[PDB]
């Protein structure tokens, strides 16, 4: 699960003013600052584009952390490498993740995962800027799960929220599965690109 | 000195999936993910509008940090309270700050500050994507300095970069002083408000 094996990779070089998570440079960013950005994007670009922007930012984060996890192979169970994703997301202060059910085989291209999200920073941030939302709103967090799992699997795995604190639900709950297996699948993939 | 005691204001609450700096919730975010966002914002809104968005994001960060620093006023002169700013910015992994000249008296409305910035994450990220620019580019970093100092002084203190790594300089260098003393001060102020 890499409950800490990952933790070695997290270094604060404060005498150099830098933070590293693996080979990736990190900053500590106030959720309030991200909130202000979110409100301006929604106001300028409307809700739909803001969502795509945040999803793509999360996707880039997720892909980077998958690259980290894959360097530390050490013959880790398809299951153990997957769980490094939830750990890194938690270590990054984004959300507290509890795997509910996870069916995975990387060589076969098989993945179905369902997860519990507690204390989602994004849903809470969205509520602060917007009040409770009418649809799930953890765009960047969903982007991350998609990016990490897709890079891990070497194939497109898309996630969606089934419930969300941003909607006034008590937690978030997510489901990921291959692109092929979403009815409205590349309706979703459209919000995972640039331009 | 203060870098060490201020780092003690940072808490990792992993079992609740969160990171705290003073009272503010923080996330660890990949600079590569922020860069992808910046690239998309520049592509979709243009450099000028992107600049405002990031300056305002930074402003909100700085203003929040000001409250956290003030809380620890226990034995701290106008200089000590102002130094928490550069220190927190460094702990956040944003930039490594070396104060060059700090002239501050909050009661008197006196503020003149010059700082050296090394390893600005923002300038480094910016040039990787767009190559070197003509105007300085550390928008969010300048917004932070502006928000932090302004909230501390209770009057508007703007910062501008005299040098920037995004311009081909080896370092960034900033100057902060009251609003009335800047060439296009009122224009700048407009960048810190809605569009
Ligand atoms: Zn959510
Ligand atoms: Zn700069």
């Amino acid at each position: 699960d890499g409950l800490s094996n990952l933790a070695r990779r997290l270094r604060f070089a404060m005498k150099e003013g830098s933070i590293w998570l693996g080979e990736q440079r990190m900053i500590l960013l106030h959720t309030a600052a991200l909130g202000a950005l979110r409100k301006e994007l929604v106001d300028t670009l409307g809700m739909e584009r803001a969502r795509g922007l945040f999803m793509r930012m999360g996707f880039h984060s997720g892909v980077r952390d998958a690259e980290l996890a894959k360097t530390m192979r050490s013959g880790h169970s398809d299951f153990g490498m997957l769980e490094m994703g939830p750990c890194l997301h938690t270590i990054e202060g984004v959300v507290r993740v509890t795997p509910l059910t996870v069916d995975i085989n990387i060589a076969a291209g098989v993945y179905h995962g369902e997860f519990l999200w507690e204390d989602s920073f994004e849903g809470d941030v969205h509520r602060q800027m917007f009040g409770v939302a009418q649809a799930p709103v953890c765009w960047m967090q969903i982007g991350y799960a998609t990016g990490y799992t897709s890079a891990l699997m070497g194939k497109t795995i898309l996630y969606r929220e089934l419930e969300c604190v941003g909607c006034g639900h008590p937690h978030c709950r997510i489901l990921g599965k291959p692109l092929e297996q979403w009815e409205d699948g590349e309706a979703e993939l459209a919000l995972y690109q640039p331009d």
